């Protein structure tokens, strides 16, 4: 199937641009990453740093994950991100999101060889 690393990149990586400049960014990206296919995924974060900079987080600050595993890592630096959150009136199949831009540390779970992000835990 899709590898865990590849699912992380499809759900969370949008290196493309430095910022989500359009208020429709989330509506279009949540569609284009297949996160509105069968249901509207309610909450999702996209990261606007290079893949190398995101993978490098796996050698930065070790922290526990929300699930109590200890393979989570916090970025030392803040990163450009877009938070996508479904509106209160959003109804599949016409999934509707508010786009928020931020500059926050990311927390990711890392696994595998190569040792790379497989889950987005949080932004702080
Ligand atoms: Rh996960
Ligand atoms: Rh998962």
């Amino acid at each position: 199937k899709e590898t865990a690393a590849a699912k992380f990149e499809r759900q969370h990586m949008d290196s493309s641009t430095s910022a989500a400049s359009s208020s429709n960014y989330c509506n279009q990206m949540m569609k284009s990453r297949n996160l509105t296919k069968d249901r509207c995924k309610p909450v999702n974060t996209f990261v606007h740093e290079s893949l190398a900079d995101v993978q490098a987080v796996c050698s930065q600050k070790n922290v526990a994950c929300k699930n109590g595993q200890t393979n989570c890592y916090q970025s030392y630096s803040t990163m450009s991100i877009t938070d996508c959150r479904e509106t209160g009136s959003s109804k599949y199949p016409n999934c509707a999101y508010k786009t928020t831009q931020a500059n926050k540390h990311i927390i990711v779970a890392c696994e595998g060889n190569p040792y790379v992000p497989v889950h987005f835990d949080a932004s702080v």
